[PDB]
């Protein structure tokens, strides 16, 4: 089997990007969240907490004739940006994009963090890094991905998200279509839980390609690519007026400038992130200061390649027994 979906940016700036779901029977489509850096499939549902609930669809399990409460199991997750959201679980039919598991674990928000009241347009999230991450307790649960794993023609999803503007998930099979040249290879650590790699360096702008390791993750779920401070340094010295920011919370830049390019490494290829997917707008509505979308890392505990830069590339998530990561321009 295969599954194809459009995702969709929640907004002018590709905060995060949403991809409809259908669960239930009969079905009810939410939009998720497609998440590369956690496991739990979790939704806003008719048990949370009124209050917390502002203009999202909910999941409601007792309109479906396929939901089973799975007795006894509750999930509390806390996602590295402080939000945060926990519940109870059934078992339910979901499918993406044509694609249909039976029994997926969906779990019931009870309580959500003010951001994911605050954000109307995401009805919850689809995990899909590994299964060792999902907080079901006290029987841990499989994503979506692992559970169709065995069902697809080929072991693999594919992320092609858009700048400003739509892109696509795929799972069970690589679309020659979508990218150009070849898809380059590289090796996963799973030892974190995460679809972790390594780059093999980075270039700012026109510059000369600075040859360098750079453990991270392949992260859809998080905007920004977060790197070493040293290269996060080296890109925004290029932009007359730039700096670091301890009020803001990051990297600033004059929103007259215009950014170089960032090229990053897999193996001996090369994807190159346009400057203006760097871009995240004025701090505050009005301001002539803007937000890079290149920040450090320092304080989080590991670099991540976030949207900014899996945006500018076709990326294959090789579940295979021993898993890989495909990167190709587009």
């Amino acid at each position: 089997s295969t599954g194809s979906a459009t995702t969709t940016p929640i907004d002018s700036l590709d905060d995060a990007y949403i991809t409809p779901v259908q669960i239930g029977t009969p079905a009810q489509t939410l939009n998720l969240d497609f998440d590369t850096g956690s496991s739990d499939l979790w939704v806003f549902s008719s048990e949370t907490t009124a209050s917390e609930v502002d203009g999202q669809t909910i999941y409601t399990p007792s309109k479906s004739t396929t939901a089973k409460l799975l007795s006894g199991a509750t999930w509390s997750i806390s996602y590295g940006d402080g939000s945060s959201s926990s519940g109870d679980v059934y078992t339910d039919t979901v499918s993406v994009g044509g694609l249909t598991v039976t029994g997926q674990a969906v779990e019931s928000a009870k309580k959500v963090s003010s951001s994911f009241t605050e954000d109307s347009t995401i009805d919850g999230l689809l995990g899909l890094a590994f299964s060792t991450l999902n907080t079901v307790s006290p029987t841990q649960q499989k994503t979506f991905f692992d559970n169709a794993k065995a069902s697809l023609d080929s072991p693999v999803f594919t992320a092609d998200l858009g700048y400003h503007a739509p892109g696509t998930y795929n799972f069970g099979f690589i679309d020659t279509t979508a990218y150009t040249g070849s898809i380059t290879y590289t090796a996963v650590s799973t030892k974190q839980g995460f679809w972790e790699w390594t780059s093999t360096g980075y270039a700012v702008g026109s510059g000369t390609f600075k040859s360098t390791s750079i453990d991270g993750i392949a992260d859809t779920g998080t905007t920004l690519l977060y790197l070493p401070a040293t290269v996060v340094s080296a890109y925004w010295a290029q932009v007359s007026g730039a700096k670091s920011s301890s009020s803001v919370g990051g990297y600033v830049f004059p929103c007259s400038a215009t950014l170089p390019s960032f090229t990053f490494g897999v193996g001996s290829a090369r994807i190159v992130i346009p400057g203006d997917y760097i871009d995240f707008g004025p701090i505050s509505t009005g301001s002539s200061s803007c937000f890079g979308g290149i920040q450090s890392s320092a304080g989080i505990g590991i670099n991540i390649f976030g949207d900014v830069a899996l945006k500018a590339a076709f990326v294959v998530f090789n579940g295979a027994t021993t898993p890989t990561l495909g990167f190709a321009s587009k």
